[PDB]
Protein backbone atom coordinates (compact mmCIF):
# COMPACT_ATOMS: atom_id res chain seq x y z
CA UNK A 1 0.00 0.00 0.00
CA UNK A 2 1.11 3.64 -0.49
CA UNK A 3 2.59 6.03 2.31
CA UNK A 4 5.36 8.33 3.85
CA UNK A 5 7.79 5.65 3.94
CA UNK A 6 11.28 5.20 2.31
CA UNK A 7 9.59 1.98 0.53
CA UNK A 8 6.42 3.61 -0.11
CA UNK A 9 6.52 6.99 -0.44
CA UNK A 10 6.03 10.02 -3.05
CA UNK A 11 8.84 8.65 -4.98
CA UNK A 12 7.01 5.25 -5.07
CA UNK A 13 3.32 6.27 -6.25
CA UNK A 14 4.04 7.11 -9.80
CA UNK A 15 4.09 2.96 -10.19
CA UNK A 16 0.87 2.30 -8.69
CA UNK A 17 -0.58 6.05 -9.70
CA UNK A 18 0.72 7.12 -13.11
CA UNK A 19 -0.78 10.38 -12.88
CA UNK A 20 1.74 11.10 -10.69
CA UNK A 21 4.05 12.01 -13.15
CA UNK A 22 0.94 14.84 -14.97
CA UNK A 23 0.42 17.95 -15.64
CA UNK A 24 -1.59 19.58 -12.82
CA UNK A 25 0.03 17.80 -9.78
CA UNK A 26 -0.20 19.15 -6.16
CA UNK A 27 1.60 20.88 -4.35
CA UNK A 28 3.48 23.29 -5.18
CA UNK A 29 5.84 25.81 -4.54
CA UNK A 30 3.90 29.24 -4.42
CA UNK A 31 6.62 31.90 -5.50
CA UNK A 32 4.98 34.88 -4.31
CA UNK A 33 6.74 37.15 -6.41
CA UNK A 34 5.51 35.54 -9.67
CA UNK A 35 2.15 34.72 -8.72
CA UNK A 36 -0.07 38.02 -9.90
CA UNK A 37 -3.18 39.44 -8.65
CA UNK A 38 -6.65 38.81 -10.75
CA UNK A 39 -8.67 41.14 -10.72
CA UNK A 40 -11.40 38.96 -12.31
CA UNK A 41 -11.48 36.92 -9.23
CA UNK A 42 -14.64 37.80 -7.59
CA UNK A 43 -15.36 37.61 -3.54
CA UNK A 44 -14.50 34.35 -2.11
CA UNK A 45 -16.97 33.36 0.50
CA UNK A 46 -16.79 30.95 3.48
CA UNK A 47 -20.19 29.92 4.51
CA UNK A 48 -19.55 27.75 7.50
CA UNK A 49 -22.48 29.04 9.79
CA UNK A 50 -24.91 25.76 9.85
CA UNK A 51 -22.31 23.35 9.02
CA UNK A 52 -22.61 19.99 10.92
CA UNK A 53 -19.51 18.10 11.96
CA UNK A 54 -20.30 14.03 12.92
CA UNK A 55 -17.02 12.00 13.31
CA UNK A 56 -13.14 12.14 13.35
CA UNK A 57 -11.35 8.90 11.54
CA UNK A 58 -7.40 7.55 11.37
CA UNK A 59 -7.47 6.14 8.01
CA UNK A 60 -4.03 4.85 8.48
CA UNK A 61 -2.36 8.50 6.86
CA UNK A 62 -4.18 11.37 8.56
CA UNK A 63 -7.21 12.07 9.88
CA UNK A 64 -10.78 13.27 9.06
CA UNK A 65 -13.02 15.29 10.20
CA UNK A 66 -16.59 14.31 8.69
CA UNK A 67 -19.31 16.42 7.77
CA UNK A 68 -22.70 15.90 6.33
CA UNK A 69 -22.82 16.84 2.88
CA UNK A 70 -26.37 15.39 2.43
CA UNK A 71 -27.49 19.24 1.12
CA UNK A 72 -26.05 22.64 1.11
CA UNK A 73 -24.38 23.85 4.48
CA UNK A 74 -20.95 24.40 5.04
CA UNK A 75 -20.26 25.93 1.94
CA UNK A 76 -17.56 27.54 -0.25
CA UNK A 77 -18.06 29.95 -3.59
CA UNK A 78 -16.58 32.83 -5.15
CA UNK A 79 -13.39 33.35 -5.50
CA UNK A 80 -12.16 31.57 -8.59
CA UNK A 81 -14.87 29.10 -7.98
CA UNK A 82 -18.31 28.98 -10.74
CA UNK A 83 -20.85 27.56 -8.56
CA UNK A 84 -21.36 25.67 -4.90
CA UNK A 85 -18.65 23.57 -3.54
CA UNK A 86 -19.76 21.42 -0.32
CA UNK A 87 -17.59 21.24 2.79
CA UNK A 88 -16.92 16.79 3.21
CA UNK A 89 -13.93 16.53 5.58
CA UNK A 90 -10.92 18.26 6.76
CA UNK A 91 -7.84 16.75 7.28
CA UNK A 92 -4.07 17.73 8.06
CA UNK A 93 -0.70 17.26 6.84
CA UNK A 94 2.57 17.83 8.90
CA UNK A 95 6.26 17.01 10.11
CA UNK A 96 8.42 15.09 12.31
CA UNK A 97 9.86 18.57 13.32
CA UNK A 98 8.82 22.18 13.49
CA UNK A 99 10.19 23.03 10.25
CA UNK A 100 8.61 21.01 8.30
CA UNK A 101 5.27 19.46 7.59
CA UNK A 102 3.37 21.35 5.08
CA UNK A 103 2.73 20.11 1.48
CA UNK A 104 2.83 23.53 -0.44
CA UNK A 105 5.49 25.93 0.20
CA UNK A 106 5.95 30.27 0.06
CA UNK A 107 8.86 30.93 -1.99
CA UNK A 108 10.20 27.26 -0.54
CA UNK A 109 9.42 28.07 3.00
CA UNK A 110 7.82 25.18 4.62
CA UNK A 111 5.15 25.53 7.53
CA UNK A 112 4.57 23.02 10.47
CA UNK A 113 1.56 21.74 9.13
CA UNK A 114 -1.25 22.59 6.45
CA UNK A 115 -4.52 22.24 6.72
CA UNK A 116 -7.18 21.06 4.18
CA UNK A 117 -10.90 21.66 3.43
CA UNK A 118 -12.09 19.58 0.90
CA UNK A 119 -15.00 20.00 -1.17
CA UNK A 120 -16.84 19.02 -3.97
CA UNK A 121 -18.67 20.75 -6.72
CA UNK A 122 -22.73 20.15 -6.39
CA UNK A 123 -23.35 20.28 -10.26
CA UNK A 124 -21.92 16.58 -9.99
CA UNK A 125 -24.07 15.70 -7.51
CA UNK A 126 -21.53 13.92 -4.82
CA UNK A 127 -17.82 13.48 -4.45
CA UNK A 128 -17.74 10.35 -6.63
CA UNK A 129 -18.64 12.07 -9.53
CA UNK A 130 -16.90 15.35 -8.88
CA UNK A 131 -13.06 13.36 -8.66
CA UNK A 132 -14.61 12.22 -12.60
CA UNK A 133 -14.37 16.36 -13.21
CA UNK A 134 -11.71 18.99 -14.06
CA UNK A 135 -13.62 21.34 -11.83
CA UNK A 136 -14.87 18.74 -9.55
CA UNK A 137 -13.35 19.70 -5.63
CA UNK A 138 -12.02 23.33 -4.47
CA UNK A 139 -9.66 22.62 -1.31
CA UNK A 140 -9.07 25.71 1.01
CA UNK A 141 -5.65 25.39 2.34
CA UNK A 142 -3.97 27.04 5.67
CA UNK A 143 -0.65 27.07 6.81
CA UNK A 144 0.16 26.32 10.22
CA UNK A 145 2.79 28.12 12.09
CA UNK A 146 3.88 27.03 15.59
CA UNK A 147 3.41 29.54 18.36
CA UNK A 148 0.63 30.88 20.68
CA UNK A 149 -2.56 27.88 20.84
CA UNK A 150 -5.39 27.89 18.43
CA UNK A 151 -8.01 27.77 20.45
CA UNK A 152 -10.40 26.12 18.13
CA UNK A 153 -7.78 23.34 17.23
CA UNK A 154 -8.09 22.18 20.56
CA UNK A 155 -11.05 19.98 20.86
CA UNK A 156 -9.44 18.25 18.13
CA UNK A 157 -6.27 17.74 19.80
CA UNK A 158 -8.19 15.97 22.83
CA UNK A 159 -10.03 13.68 20.71
CA UNK A 160 -6.88 12.15 19.28
CA UNK A 161 -5.91 9.86 21.96
CA UNK A 162 -9.06 8.15 21.17
CA UNK A 163 -8.13 7.34 17.64
CA UNK A 164 -4.40 6.56 18.12
CA UNK A 165 -4.60 3.64 15.38
CA UNK A 166 -5.71 2.99 12.02
CA UNK A 167 -9.35 1.95 11.37
CA UNK A 168 -10.53 4.18 14.62
CA UNK A 169 -12.97 6.57 15.00
CA UNK A 170 -14.73 8.76 17.18
CA UNK A 171 -17.98 11.17 17.33
CA UNK A 172 -17.19 14.24 16.16
CA UNK A 173 -20.28 16.02 16.55
CA UNK A 174 -20.64 20.20 16.92
CA UNK A 175 -17.60 21.05 16.02
CA UNK A 176 -17.14 24.77 14.13
CA UNK A 177 -14.52 25.06 11.40
CA UNK A 178 -14.79 28.62 11.76
CA UNK A 179 -12.54 28.15 14.64
CA UNK A 180 -9.75 27.10 12.60
CA UNK A 181 -9.84 29.95 9.90
CA UNK A 182 -7.10 33.07 10.24
CA UNK A 183 -8.49 36.47 10.44
CA UNK A 184 -7.61 37.27 6.47
CA UNK A 185 -8.83 35.36 3.63
CA UNK A 186 -6.50 36.91 1.19
CA UNK A 187 -5.25 33.88 -1.14
CA UNK A 188 -3.38 31.89 -4.04
CA UNK A 189 -5.29 30.04 -6.64
CA UNK A 190 -4.26 27.55 -8.85
CA UNK A 191 -5.50 24.35 -10.53
CA UNK A 192 -4.06 20.98 -9.23
CA UNK A 193 -4.55 17.34 -7.87
CA UNK A 194 -5.28 15.83 -4.84
CA UNK A 195 -1.83 15.16 -3.15
CA UNK A 196 -2.26 11.92 -1.69
CA UNK A 197 -3.07 8.63 -4.33
CA UNK A 198 -5.39 8.26 -6.37
CA UNK A 199 -3.49 12.05 -7.28
CA UNK A 200 -6.73 13.12 -9.28
CA UNK A 201 -6.74 16.44 -11.23
CA UNK A 202 -9.70 17.85 -10.00
CA UNK A 203 -8.91 20.63 -7.18
CA UNK A 204 -9.18 24.12 -7.55
CA UNK A 205 -6.66 25.31 -4.74
CA UNK A 206 -7.28 28.36 -2.82
CA UNK A 207 -4.59 28.33 -0.36
CA UNK A 208 -4.76 31.26 2.19
CA UNK A 209 -1.83 33.67 2.67
CA UNK A 210 -2.09 33.95 6.57
CA UNK A 211 -1.11 31.15 8.34
CA UNK A 212 -2.84 30.40 11.82
CA UNK A 213 -0.81 30.04 14.74
CA UNK A 214 -1.60 26.61 16.83
CA UNK A 215 0.88 26.22 19.70
CA UNK A 216 3.51 23.42 20.02
CA UNK A 217 1.79 21.15 22.27
CA UNK A 218 -0.80 20.97 19.97
CA UNK A 219 1.11 20.10 17.27
CA UNK A 220 3.19 17.41 19.39
CA UNK A 221 -0.30 15.35 19.83
CA UNK A 222 -0.92 15.31 16.16
CA UNK A 223 2.38 13.36 16.15
CA UNK A 224 1.46 10.79 18.34
CA UNK A 225 -0.57 8.90 15.87
CA UNK A 226 -0.02 6.30 14.80
CA UNK A 227 -0.10 5.15 10.78
CA UNK A 228 -0.55 1.56 12.25
CA UNK A 229 -3.30 -0.55 12.94
CA UNK A 230 -3.81 -1.46 16.90
CA UNK A 231 -1.78 -4.68 17.49
CA UNK A 232 1.06 -3.76 15.00
CA UNK A 233 3.92 -2.39 15.90
CA UNK A 234 4.19 1.46 16.35
CA UNK A 235 4.92 3.92 13.38
CA UNK A 236 4.09 7.44 14.27
CA UNK A 237 2.10 9.35 12.04
CA UNK A 238 4.55 12.08 11.12
CA UNK A 239 5.75 13.41 7.84
CA UNK A 240 2.57 12.84 6.11
CA UNK A 241 3.50 15.78 3.30
CA UNK A 242 4.08 15.16 -0.45
CA UNK A 243 7.08 17.62 -1.64
CA UNK A 244 6.24 20.37 -3.85
CA UNK A 245 5.78 19.11 -7.73
CA UNK A 246 6.45 20.67 -11.05
CA UNK A 247 4.30 23.36 -11.80
CA UNK A 248 4.69 22.70 -15.74
CA UNK A 249 2.32 25.17 -17.74
CA UNK A 250 -0.16 26.88 -14.31
CA UNK A 251 0.23 30.21 -13.29
CA UNK A 252 -0.80 31.40 -9.59
CA UNK A 253 -3.24 34.07 -9.11
CA UNK A 254 -3.22 36.16 -6.15
CA UNK A 255 -6.45 37.45 -4.67
CA UNK A 256 -4.77 40.88 -3.00
CA UNK A 257 -2.89 43.40 -4.30
O1 LIG B 1 -1.45 37.64 -22.84
C1 LIG B 1 -1.45 38.34 -21.60
C2 LIG B 1 -1.97 37.49 -20.48
O2 LIG B 1 -1.02 36.43 -20.26
C3 LIG B 1 -1.49 35.46 -19.34
O3 LIG B 1 -0.53 34.46 -19.20
C4 LIG B 1 -1.77 36.10 -17.98
O4 LIG B 1 -2.39 35.17 -17.11
C5 LIG B 1 -2.69 37.31 -18.10
O5 LIG B 1 -2.82 37.98 -16.85
C6 LIG B 1 -2.20 38.26 -19.19
O6 LIG B 1 -3.17 39.27 -19.41
O1 LIG C 1 -17.17 19.37 18.76
C1 LIG C 1 -16.36 18.18 18.72
C2 LIG C 1 -16.34 17.45 20.04
O2 LIG C 1 -15.67 18.30 20.98
C3 LIG C 1 -15.49 17.74 22.27
O3 LIG C 1 -14.81 16.52 22.20
C4 LIG C 1 -16.85 17.49 22.88
O4 LIG C 1 -16.68 16.88 24.15
C5 LIG C 1 -17.67 16.57 21.98
O5 LIG C 1 -18.99 16.48 22.47
C6 LIG C 1 -17.74 17.14 20.57
O6 LIG C 1 -18.34 16.18 19.72
N1 LIG D 1 3.13 2.73 -5.87
S1 LIG D 1 2.76 2.64 -4.31
O1 LIG D 1 3.38 3.74 -3.65
O2 LIG D 1 1.34 2.47 -4.22
C1 LIG D 1 3.49 1.17 -3.67
C2 LIG D 1 4.85 1.14 -3.43
C3 LIG D 1 5.43 -0.01 -2.93
C4 LIG D 1 4.65 -1.13 -2.68
O3 LIG D 1 5.23 -2.26 -2.17
C5 LIG D 1 3.29 -1.10 -2.95
C6 LIG D 1 2.71 0.06 -3.45
N1 LIG E 1 -16.20 22.76 26.58
S1 LIG E 1 -15.13 23.30 25.51
O1 LIG E 1 -15.83 23.53 24.28
O2 LIG E 1 -14.45 24.40 26.13
C1 LIG E 1 -13.94 22.03 25.22
C2 LIG E 1 -14.34 20.71 25.20
C3 LIG E 1 -13.42 19.72 24.93
C4 LIG E 1 -12.09 20.05 24.68
O3 LIG E 1 -11.18 19.06 24.41
C5 LIG E 1 -11.69 21.38 24.71
C6 LIG E 1 -12.61 22.37 24.99
N1 LIG F 1 -4.79 16.13 0.47
S1 LIG F 1 -5.98 16.68 -0.48
O1 LIG F 1 -6.70 17.73 0.20
O2 LIG F 1 -5.45 16.98 -1.77
C1 LIG F 1 -7.14 15.37 -0.69
C2 LIG F 1 -8.50 15.63 -0.55
C3 LIG F 1 -9.42 14.62 -0.73
C4 LIG F 1 -9.00 13.34 -1.06
O3 LIG F 1 -9.93 12.36 -1.22
C5 LIG F 1 -7.64 13.08 -1.20
C6 LIG F 1 -6.71 14.09 -1.02
HG1 LIG G 1 -4.27 5.40 4.24
ZN1 LIG H 1 -4.57 17.05 2.19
Amino acid sequence: HWGYGKHNGPEHWHKDFPIAKGERQSPVDIDTHTAKYDPSLKPLSVSYDQATSLRILNNGHAFNVEFDDSQDKAVLKGGPLDGTYRLIQFHFHWGSLDGQGSEHTVDKKKYAAELHLVHWNTKYGDFGKAVQQPDGLAVLGIFLKVGSAKPGLQKVVDVLDSIKTKGKSADFTNFDPRGLLPESLDYWTYPGSLTTPPLLECVTWIVLKEPISVSSEQVLKFRKLNFNGEGEPEELMVDNWRPAQPLKNRQIKASFK
